[PDB]
């Protein structure tokens, strides 16, 4: 499932991610309220570098399930194609 | 592929590409749909001279992957041939 | 009532707004003591992009109340009609 | 007493609660004898968040008594009418 | 003496002291060497807005002692003689 | 008092007021020693529009007290007059 | 040695050097290679009214050492003899 | 060896730094693949103050051996003569 695809390919969102698509998936999964204020200004203000912020993001998301997993490929395949096209989505 | 080469020769970009350089790479690769509205307004705005211009895009671009590198370098060598060919490329 | 649909359309504002709104509602809001100098200076410098400034902005009046809304709305409403009417508020 | 108004609307605070109106809050504490510097240092400093300082500000304010929930209640009231008004104070 | 008078007036210097006249401050500070390089370049780029700028300055230059307080409080009346009226000193 | 007045028509002088007025007023009030050459070179130069010189000459006077709102209130009445009468005054 | 001439006089520096000196004594300096092209475009364009860039320039020459604080000091004699002897050097 | 002039002159180099060329430093020890874009990008973000992020430079490349400090040194020497020689170098 998606969620299995997010666990095998960490390193790789660890080290290709950018700042604004780190905007657009706070935006995208605060919209959707499976995210709340909470976890996303933790993210937003404990972290400093955008790698590290890739991580807390990606280690808040993972435990929730295949549903938010599936929301966050589909925002990356459909605003950023390039990257999801190197990393094989 | 380009990726590599991009990388390769950072510092010679870093400290030779010019503004207006800058403008229309920007301008192209936005036509192209590499890079959204948010990071080119945040390297537009953020970023006082030229050269840190420059550092953040290509800390933007060398992620994203070997096509997205074709695209800025085939503008850069058909738009200012000089460069290029001072740049070796 | 205006705070749930303010907070419903929060995508739609950070993409949509622009500046000259950003400066008129911020001055508004500051005439009519909802928000004061403190945060309107804080939202105003520390923020480098027009849309971080949206973020902020929104963040800071969704706590406030739906009275601190119904402002916000009636201005955008009365100043920028094509962008209420292009986000049908 | 105002004690109780404070801890029976813990959860209301800290969701609701400003940045600014947090700085505020502080210098209103510190002038008036009631918090010393070390405190207000801890709380701006080993906590990142604007919740945490919430809690931190809570936590710290109620053991002191009545007078001091009277004093920041007041302070919230007479600079900050309307989140006092979404708060019932 | 100087310094009481200093941290009876801590929230009026917060509220309505003037980034210039912080800039003309810290020169004149930095001449006499009370305080030097390090804290002035903290205080100068770590701190965005301009009330903040003057907590820091405050808070640093207390716990000094007296003599700083009245150097400071010197300058203040002898190129802002308003200001200082305002303040009632 | 003036100050009261300055803060209640904050609004209708950053919309209404011209940059003649403005250059005027900053001889003015320059001549008077309210406020010295580094600010007013600071409101001058690191701002484009007219909007944004009324709105930061505004944010640098009201702090000043009373008697600097009198200094500009008599001198824009005694100038301008046709505006003083528009902005009721 | 120059250097603490030069930081003594910090001050005086600040608040009487005009902007077309900074530029003669930009372009002579950075012809004696003491400075290269990085922080010269830095200090032109991140800074707006000429104080903050004297502050700038200043504060970049002190740690260079006593050769680097001779040369501009030889072109302030030599081409502006009069701000040379108003400040006494 | 070279770590051993490294860590003597290690005050010097916290006092007499600059901005510039430790970008330039930071450009050099990055191509020559020393150092990634990890710590890279955490020095750069994560500290406020020039003296801080030479802090955190030489901390970093102090462990790493004699070659990065040769190769740190020679760059320093060639791009910054001057402050190599008021460094003794």
């Amino acid at each position: 499932m998606a969620d299995k695809v997010l666990k095998e390919k960490r390193k790789l969102f660890i080290r290709s991610m950018g700042e604004g698509t780190i905007n657009g998936l706070l935006d995208e999964l605060l919209q959707t309220r499976v995210l709340n204020k909470e976890e996303m200004e933790k993210v937003k203000r404990e972290n400093a570098t955008v790698m590290d912020k890739t991580r807390a993001l990606i280690d808040s998301v993972i435990p929730k399930g295949a549903q938010a997993c599936q929301i966050c490929i589909t925002y990356i395949c459909e605003e950023d194609s390039y990257l999801a096209g190197t990393l094989g989505l």
